[PDB]
């Protein structure tokens, strides 16, 4: 049906692939961040935000992928093929989910506009030669 | 996080258990329904509604599941066992997705209150022994 | 015909000749930056700005150049000549495109006036011997110096 | 990306594919026309029109493509290969740029809308079977 989840939030897969895949934190770390900062609101019976809804759906989808993959690896005979599957998931869907969770957590925490400006700025930065840029990478911070 | 997607929309995973598993249409049929009725809105850059958001996310996760399963079967040379994983996938992830699509397409087409009342009444009907069970089961509709 | 593309935008090639070649992001980086920030406009049916127009024309010409050079390489069985051909394309036209892509993106982002002032100051800095200039080149950036967003 | 240069000017490549590839005047003729008519404006420090902008960029591009090709031929030892490569440029690079140079000059000279109508009418003419095709092909004219 050709749908982009980021398009409603003013983003795009093109805009998030603008950042390196070695940038987005791990799914464990992001799920922990969420459980810590917005558990009482994700488990809540309220449409608190589109970001909340999307995060719920995304956490559930990661669970549906991990369960399938565990059942699979259990069935497969070769731990080698098991690790091949693991690499495939972690590099193909793991990245998508890292992007998704990062985007939505970051938005809830800082601001959608803040996060998009951060995307463009960090992309231009990491693409710019070091001698002609600020030496310290950008970062998002609630601390003044 | 023990999040239930329906809890936000006033339902629960156990209220939909009022309906059997053989009740829900095929993913194919429900995706066709969506493409027919709410394609322009799902593909929209707007948060038209939580149902739209959730349904977009749901389609993306089904694509992630199908992609993994197909890649697995293809990179595999013994497909006779592929029927086992297909059966597992359907029986589990497939039923969850059929329950998720139906809820949302219905709550868009008819209404959330209407759908919850339908669930209650269908639970009555199907709890009723067949000897005293009318044949004119309840059905969601916009006609008399 | 003696045409300077920059003249229309208040600049020249003498104001950008100072900028070293190590100043410009590689073409792919600059095509990615244009795609990420202005794809919805460049792909639009509107004349939103002379910068958009020039970026469109520049992207098309790079594409034609790449199509000629790849064909040439495929026709060259000597990878040494292929490397010599690539080195020519990267030094003569890759630099020209890198400068043209940078100028227009930077203008769209910051302001043509700001970009020209930056060019003036960078020329002051680069014309200056190292023994007498600061070691940290002037910087054009949307972020503050700390690089922390809130 | 999916950029069409003519899309901003209210056109496409599907609307210029109407005109046969051998319709477009040669690059030399099209540059002489541009010089004569709009040298003082293409060399101007002014955004007189998007057509001027695009035409400047196209001229600079042809120059770069001719520079690469001359260098290549010079560094090339086989005259047959040299002729083949220059033929390739003429068929693929020469066409795109001559189609671009024509569009913009004709627009500057007659009108964007006039040129689009000309494209449509010429498509009619060239679709017409020859027995009913007038020999007086369509042509752009001011007088």
């Amino acid at each position: 049906m050709d749908i982009d989840t980021y398009k409603e939030f003013g983003a795009t897969v093109e805009l998030l692939s603008f950042l390196p895949s070695d940038f987005f934190p791990s799914v464990r770390d992001l799920l922990d961040t969420a459980s810590a900062l917005y558990r009482e609101a994700l488990e809540s019976p309220e449409h608190c935000s589109p970001h909340h809804t999307a995060l719920r759906q995304a956490i559930l989808c990661w669970g549906e992928l991990m369960t399938l993959a565990t059942w699979v690896g259990v069935n497969l005979e070769d731990p080698a093929s098991r690790d091949l599957v693991v690499s495939y998931v972690n590099t193909n869907m793991g990245l998508k989910f890292r992007q998704l969770l990062w985007f939505h957590i970051s938005c809830l925490t800082f601001g959608r506009e803040t996060v998009i400006e951060y995307l463009v700025s960090f992309g231009v930065w990491i693409r710019t030669p070091p001698a002609y840029r600020p030496p310290n990478a950008p970062i998002l911070s609630t601390l003044p």
